[PDB]
DNA sequence: TCAGGGGAATTCCCCTC
DNA sequence: AGAGGGGAATTCCCCTG
């Protein structure tokens, strides 16, 4: 039958996540591929099935336990932190753009958590499935408008008490559902969604981009041990490392960490470390490895940076 | 007359302000004079008068308008960021331990302010010195028995609304009053108040603490602009500038700012720059020269480091 | 502008005496 | 095991191109 497959995800790391007061228009949620002057965004694809239909966009949580995220969905075809789009008549495929991620507040969690449940619920935007199972009955029964009552509203305040210390205001996921038309041609019949993958916010330190900005010195001695300043984007002195690289016998890696404590981690956007021993000690012309951070827990690969070593 | 005499100062730098989230255990205002072990504290001294007596102590603003501070002064003495402690029998010092400097929330500023002006008002410590000189009638007729007005309440909050946008959070003084037994044996005679000298949030990153971490090189050539790689505390790098100094018997003033972009600046952490040339380029003995950091808007001396010029 | 980015203000938490 | 700081994370502000 027909179903929702995601043709790009979004960008999991390197998107910065903003509140209310940081402003408006900061840039939209970017796609896996989405490179400078190639940018790309989210596009998902609704298959078996040809016609016109529509596609909603809202925000989840990482964990195994999907629900509903209080940071907000804003741009264009978003209200509420919604973002519904019709899909073209004959493309069934839709793409995303301009799509910006309203951090919330920890202590504004529970308000707007219950706002945008109250808000799912009475548009029948998957209310079983996000917020409680015991209100999976309205999948939009009825046309248009379906005030709610007053049961309705214990339940939704009962789930947004025990989601709110459950949350991670750091790293969200997208859920697209589909709707396809009924008799009447509203968008109504609903398929099963699809969660995205983790979008992590760039203000998280354990989750932005690893980024080497310079080097005092490019290139070391075979022997090693000598002492380098490497200025780099913020990092976490108990979790992250200089890692030089080689790739060799074509399939095989040459691995070497610099010594540095975290105490030589400066203020998290410096380190003085000094270079690890080679392989061939006894080498005769200067070999070429990369250099990235890599962090500890995440074993992210920041971008390599050229090195050699020279003998003595 | 009788007047009132500072023995020692506070620090003008090096204390950090601290808010009412951050607790009340994170240290006392030192005095000028303060080193480890030698823990001092601000004194003052009441001249030209034996006998018992009453001090009070509160915080004002830096700027040509003496007027209250919005911050406050927490410790035992201090009660609504007045800080009142009696003089003793013919002990006649004053010291002043324990004192820590409250800051307040920019939007919370008002709200304080007025709070505060209206005490000074009730209490008459000086209401036409710190609040404004149409209210400088309220003095020694009531110590809080002494109930407000209207149209005072109404100089009150104008004055509040005109110094919220008018302060100067990141730096305070302390002002001590001085109050003289009567007939009757109340303490309300006030003497000729004195103004401390002005103290520095620390956490301010225009009077942070000036402090050279690391050197890439601690020794260059006399020949000119080698790039070295220097980690610092917190910095502007629009405000920030890299003296090399040398005290000669030959006048002695040798000045030399090392030639860095503001964008060479990584992060207010990091500064990459070029050593500038010595005098003497034709030197036969190597040169010791030192180096400081110095903010371009206050002229602050940062810790000096070794650094030597060697000829070619 | 809209797309970013740096940095300041504010809250929270850890390290060393 | 706690005060004194100091660093780091979370929100907020606004400057640049």
């Amino acid at each position: 039958g027909p179903y929702l497959q995601i043709l790009e995800q979004p960008k999991q790391r390197g998107f910065r996540f903003r509140y209310v007061c940081e402003g408006p228009s900061h840039g939209g949620l970017p796609g896996a591929s989405s490179e400078k002057n190639k940018k790309s965004y989210p596009q998902v694809k609704i298959c078996n099935y040809v016609g016109p239909a529509k596609v909603i966009v809202q925000l989840v949580t990482n964990g195994k336990n999907i629900h509903l995220h209080a940071h907000s969905l804003v741009g264009k075809h978003c209200e509420d932190g919604v973002c519904t789009v019709t899909a073209g008549p004959k493309d069934m495929v839709v793409g995303f753009a301009n799509l910006g991620i309203l951090h919330v507040t920890k202590k504004k969690v529970f308000e707007t958590l219950e706002a945008r449940m109250t808000e799912a619920c009475i548009r029948g935007y998957n209310p079983g499935l996000l917020v409680h199972s015991d209100l999976a009955y309205l999948q939009a029964e009825g046309g248009g408008d379906r005030q709610l009552t007053d049961r309705e509203k214990e339940i939704i305040r009962q789930a947004a008490v025990q989601q709110t210390k459950e949350m991670d205001l750091s790293v969200v996921r997208l859920m697209f559902t589909a709707f396809l038309p009924d008799s009447t041609g509203s968008f109504t019949r609903r398929l099963e969604p699809v969660v995205s993958d983790a979008i992590y916010d760039s203000k998280a330190p354990n989750a932005s981009n690893l980024k080497i900005v310079r080097m005092d010195r490019t290139a070391g001695c075979v022997t090693g041990g000598e002492e380098i300043y490497l200025l780099c984007d913020k990092v976490q002195k108990d979790d992250i490392q200089i890692r030089f690289y080689e790739e060799e016998e074509n399939g095989g890696v040459w691995e070497g960490f610099g010594d540095f404590s975290p105490t030589d981690v400066h203020r998290q956007f410096a380190i003085v470390f000094k270079t690890p021993k080679y392989k061939d000690v006894n080498i005769t012309k200067p070999a070429s490895v990369f250099v990235q951070l890599r962090r500890k827990s995440d074993l992210e690969t920041s971008e390599p940076k050229p090195f050699l070593y020279y003998p003595e």
